[PDB]
């Protein structure tokens, strides 16, 4: 990583933490922020380091490769490189593969990240990676939000737990999520709680809904 | 975090400590100071990092989202943003979502936190988060202070333990807590200890009360 | 903590160490130095942090609260606050609650701790806390020094171990401790060792006493 | 290691991490980036340190020795040393054994790594080491990419996992890997999924192929 | 500790390491260097911290107290304090209790340790502590060097192990140790090895003696 | 240790790592680089610290003492000390015992290690220690290189593993090792592999030999 700005190598505890996260949690949504937390200030070299140390799950890692190549090709199309000798006071403009770390040295990445008018290649590559990771989290989610229904004896709290877990795995736009919250949550409750939630009103908070079905 | 003032990324041990705290202690009151201890000097990005890495408990995390949105709307109402181009020597005034970290970059948060006439967005957001966390601790408390009664064979120490545990989960105003201490504690003791505590006097310390029922 | 003088947040390993100490050792005397060791250079905020993270034992923590309030009231009586506007080059004088961290910000505590003519609020509050902790250690001690008697088959070393353990839990003045050492230790030994220790003389060291009853 | 540029010793956690990696993962491909991650900024002394601390696997370590000697002889052939006394403002040119750390002091390595017009002996030696490590990973791979065939009941995801694992162990040129991906993956699927993948088209992504055989 | 010179608090890992050392190894000789290793650069406050955190073994800790008081009284006798007001540019001369940390603040200890013409109170107190610790190691040693005899089937290596272990616990002067090595080691071997060692000669090394009885 | 140049105490993790290494691996060859890795930049005080903390194995530690005394006497013979008062701008020349840390303070060792025209006493003492450690590794090796023979069903890889393990324990000159490699390895293989290795040619690499007997 680079920290306030000086360069540093990725620590053993960071790398081992990421490896154990992938081992234990597979591709649960909370893996993605963890990743973003273990890669704060990372160069593309550190990100490739974290990705390459994953044993197994090679189908998902290959999908991530293809996503990264898509984003790199899009960056290349939007940022066409100009022909000409690089001036003494300048550094070359990065291609998509340079941002992915495969065609750029560590010194070039540091140069882009520190030089005035900064090109944050680490955060760009990081965004691409998180995009692919979200694709993988969605594809590996074993449930659909439409199938989450409260059991007749299920306490309301557990039903809300499952519901918002699956919803977190859905990863649709926030307006769609608001719609699912305002419709499916009360729609798919069990009769006892469903009646009370209907009696609450269309604009009640989650706190009011959970405290309304607490004794029930 | 930011430390004396320079910026730093949240450490692997900090994040893993928070995750394990949520795993083990659920929503016991002591979780809240622990959180505040693992987030000293945090930017809103670090706080969102700690919140997002929680797997499961998504009902509580959603309630926390709604509380944070309430506090953000209140901040927006009390701090109406002015229309105009931001001057070269200034930074824009933060909205509620900026303080929550969802509409502000890390550089903007650092800018607000370091610039003279400082706006401590991390401590504001931290206060909102602790507010919602207290709501969750209260809602998930399984006992009421009125139901804590000393058993006939229960040593006084254990009764006081349970009593002040539940009282810590009550989270009412301090005057109400003083009233509960001065009334319910002696009122709900077992006959043997209750008589002695009555003989002590209305203004005895907890040390005097516990040493009075020690042999008893 | 503040370290040579710059401010720092309490570390995850420190906090987890304190929590595990309270979990494992309850209120054994060695807990108190450990505490003082894990809080070297602490602001009142760090001390309140360490106290609040304790789950359970809420009777003892409440007793500690009452002791801290006693010491705070005494400080207020001895240091009556003067009425007047605080000058530009000065900081307000701290009340008892300010030293306890409940009515003072972190910046005010740092200000008192660093400014010339220093008011060490952290060490004052720390002294109050250690006072209450000693009260708790004494109240929770399950044995009296007068009941420690050597068994007929008990090796002298174990008897001395128990004796000075209980003595450490007694926490009377040092002259009283010297008296207990000079009287009860030989008085409550078993006949075999008691005779030899009588033959040693009234002014023998603990090394001489233990080596005198080593084979015996 | 050397870090931004000052010198440092290899940490206990780094060394123990490498040792445990070799113990647990043997010579799985993910060992190689891990190595490169635990050796970022290393002098040849640190690299020899990491190699020598490996207990057992001495056949592989000897093969690595022979590879390093090959690369050293090639460097010597391409960089013939000139006869003459080293000038006061200069340092001698490194031989192959100097880069391997066996004939150069730590001070000479630091001198080459820091002096302007830098000779990065640590990264050169590191490249040689990774070359030999790739040889060992290939030789110890127990499967060939041509033998990876999907079972009749095997979910497509697992088949892709095995396939790209073995492919990662193959370590042929990237064009050859592209050919294997475009031919063998669909060629060696089971009939059910093979038909659907044929119906997809010759230019479908891995995401489209896996989502096409998801229910199947 | 104080490190190159600035002051620092004793770390959680250091303290926990010392505690676990006392728990596991009791009073084996290797405890003493470990202590000296965990206390490098320590003020008397850090040393008292390490001593006080020991639970149990209070007989040994009391013996250590008495030894420290002996050394303190000797220091007081050899360094009689002069009567007079301390000058502005000076610090008072330390008594024995000041060196033991019981009558001196942390600031006074730092002052003595850093000021020119330095009084290393931490290393003096450390020497006293190691003296008492050696007394305890000797008293708690369960064997005498004269009783270490090689069994008829005991390999010579194990006999030498036991012998030099007990010898390390003896802690006599080095000339006495040389005598014990030159006499008792060969004297108390079993007949088979004893004859061969007699045939070696009076001035053979331990390597020659062990390789002479290796097959035997 | 001393690090780029300032002095530091040996860390708890370093010391515990060394102790656990000695506990687990006894005197396997890989212990020696580990030692050299845990002692990079060490003063003689740190090295004596690491040696003294070893419990048990006192025969080997005594042999190490005798080796260190041999090297010290040789240094004394080659560097005869001159009689005369040490000048204000100078430090005394070190004897053999000074380099071993037994007759020199930490300040004197730092002085020799930092002063221009440097005497690296830590690396000299370190070389002596590694010499004795190699003696111990050789003496405690339970096998001879001449007895390593491939079993009739033993895969060639395992045979090479054992062979180069024992060879690493032999620690003869590199030319002798080359001879053993070129003769004994093929000489002591089983008939099946031996014939093929004879058919390979006298100058084949270890990679070619192992891949020749891979299927066999
Ligand atoms: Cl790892
Ligand atoms: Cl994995
Ligand atoms: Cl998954
Ligand atoms: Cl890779
Ligand atoms: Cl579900
Ligand atoms: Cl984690
Ligand atoms: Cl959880
Ligand atoms: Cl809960
Ligand atoms: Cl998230
Ligand atoms: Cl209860
Ligand atoms: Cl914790
Ligand atoms: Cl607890
Ligand atoms: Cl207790
Ligand atoms: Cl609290
Ligand atoms: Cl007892
Ligand atoms: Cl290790
Ligand atoms: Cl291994
Ligand atoms: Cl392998
Ligand atoms: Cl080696
Ligand atoms: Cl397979
Ligand atoms: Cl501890
Ligand atoms: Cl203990
Ligand atoms: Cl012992
Ligand atoms: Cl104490
Ligand atoms: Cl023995
Ligand atoms: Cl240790
Ligand atoms: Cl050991
Ligand atoms: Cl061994
Ligand atoms: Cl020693
Ligand atoms: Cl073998």
């Amino acid at each position: 990583p680079i920290v306030q700005m000086v360069h540093q190598a990725i620590s053993p505890r960071t790398l081992n933490a990421w490896v154990k996260v992938v081992e234990e949690k597979a591709f649960s949504p909370e893996v993605i922020p963890m990743f973003s937390a273990l890669s704060e200030g990372a160069t593309p070299q550190d990100l490739n380091t974290m990705l390459n140390t994953v044993g197994g799950h090679q189908a998902a890692m290959q999908m991530l490769k293809e996503t990264i190549n898509e984003e790199a090709a899009e960056w290349d199309r939007l940022h066409p490189v100009h022909a000409g000798p690089i001036a003494p006071g300048q550094m070359r403009e990065p291609r998509g593969s340079d941002i992915a770390g495969t065609t750029s040295t560590l010194q070039e990445q540091i140069g882009w990240m520190t030089h005035n008018a900064p090109i944050p290649v680490g955060e760009i590559y990081k965004r691409w990676i998180i995009l692919g990771l979200n694709k993988i989290v969605r594809m590996y989610s074993p449930t659909s939000i439409l199938d989450i229904r409260q059991g007749p004896k299920e306490p309301f709290r557990d039903y809300v737990d499952r519901f918002y877990k699956t919803l977190r795995a859905e990863q649709a736009s926030q307006e769609v999520k608001n719609w699912m919250t305002e419709t499916l949550l009360v729609q798919n409750a069990n009769p006892d709680c469903k009646t009370i939630l209907k009696a609450l009103g269309p604009g009640a908070t989650l706190e009011e809904m959970m405290t309304a079905c607490q004794g029930v």
